[PDB]
């Protein structure tokens, strides 16, 4: 595929921040698996995959979220699939989660794990990740935006629209999910929302972005 | 139709955190412009595009960064193309850049810009973005990781290897770039690095991730 360039650019122009989805058109089991897999397979710093993807197909739960998710209301009402992306708190060489990742998932040699912890500690200080709990949590949250971008792009390539959403009352929504047993606020926070479905109509406004020369700069030979 | 699922899946298995690129294989200009466009066309919260992509092809500058970039050393030595992604500081409704984005790029109606500004404030308060300067910066940094994921996936769809990199001494690399007049530390921070090229060999270790059941949960009917 030498036209893969055109294929990719088509998808980045197809994707927009869809508010209104067609309530009749559902994303197939197979397509949504692909979308979910693109989050699961995403890269993450240290390979620590500090995320959870919660598919909220329950209408009454969506409605509860809508009342406190001003920026998500129409997407909650109409999206075929709606995804909460959690980010892990306290992702340190200390945590039981990280020990599980190194020993059980990544398959590190057990005798090296004390030294890897120290290396992790030093990186986190050298990058200011471990300055405070907010920085430590926001670092894991940055990794979930990698998966967020990958999921929307994968959806676009399949002809499926999406919408990322930060427009919700974080404290209130966190409390709703915590009291429902869905969000373990000791291990996670709610990082960002994303919706999937088929548009009801083409976007009435044109995509706007800054000019190439205002966001891109070369230092050295350009070719 | 559904040839595309497997193609997407192939690319997400093709991409890996490449440490050594083939120093004789260069990404084409056409292919790199597609990669760059995937960053420029990435979505961002409020459409504020709070990023800059700086391509460091100067090998002398690469070598200086390398001296304080433990996680990027081989990639700086060998990558065809090496990008620094900057994240903007102080992205609030009062800032000059946001004013530019509202009036010049998004071309909001002048008379109602007060209402736009006021919802920005409310939203940033509701999401704790404006709790402090650290939160404000890291929120913008979160947006750059969308562009990061998109550029790595785009490259992979093109058969091009990539590697994202946080493994550098934040403060020291910031001063180097600042002293050279590449990084204006009052407008930007150095968010993340990303390298592009062609693998020197197939990765020896199989890609590992948590199982689907461990990171994905459905609330409501599945299908
Ligand atoms: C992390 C994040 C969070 C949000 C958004 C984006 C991103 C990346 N944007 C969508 C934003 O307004 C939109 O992407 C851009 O303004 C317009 O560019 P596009 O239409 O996507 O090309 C968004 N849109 C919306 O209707 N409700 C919301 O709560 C949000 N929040
Ligand atoms: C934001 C971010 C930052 C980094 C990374 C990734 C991400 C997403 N990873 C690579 C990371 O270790 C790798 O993606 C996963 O651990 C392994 O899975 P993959 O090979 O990518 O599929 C990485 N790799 C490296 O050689 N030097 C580095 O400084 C970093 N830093």
């Amino acid at each position: 595929m030498s036209n893969m360039n055109q294929t990719i650019m088509d998808a980045f122009h197809f994707r927009h921040a869809t508010k209104q989805f067609d309530p009749q058109k559902k994303v197939s089991k197979e397509d949504f698996e692909t979308i979910l897999e693109s989050g699961r397979l995403s890269p993450s710093s240290l390979g620590l995959e500090p995320w959870k993807f919660v598919v909220i197909q329950d209408q009454a739960l969506r409605d509860e979220l809508k009342a406190h998710s001003w920026g998500a209301a129409k997407q909650l009402d109409t999206a075929s699939h709606f995804v909460l992306i959690f980010a892990r708190k306290n992702v340190t060489s200390r945590s039981p989660y990280v020990q599980h990742m190194l020993r059980d998932i990544k398959k590190y040699e057990a005798q090296t794990i004390p030294a890897v912890e120290q290396k992790f500690d030093a990186f986190q200080a050298d990058f200011h990740i471990s300055d405070n709990d907010q920085a430590l949590y926001d670092w894991s949250s940055k990794q979930t935006y990698i998966a967020l971008g990958n999921m929307m792009t994968t959806a676009a390539l399949l002809g499926i629209d999406s919408c990322p959403m930060e427009g919700f009352s974080l404290d209130t929504v966190t409390d709703i999910l915590a009291n429902k047993g869905i969000l373990d606020t000791e291990q996670f926070g709610l990082s960002v929302m994303v919706a999937f479905g088929y548009r009801q109509q083409d976007p009435p406004k044109n995509k706007t972005r800054q000019a190439y020369e205002d966001v891109i700069e070369w230092v050295g030979p350009k070719e």
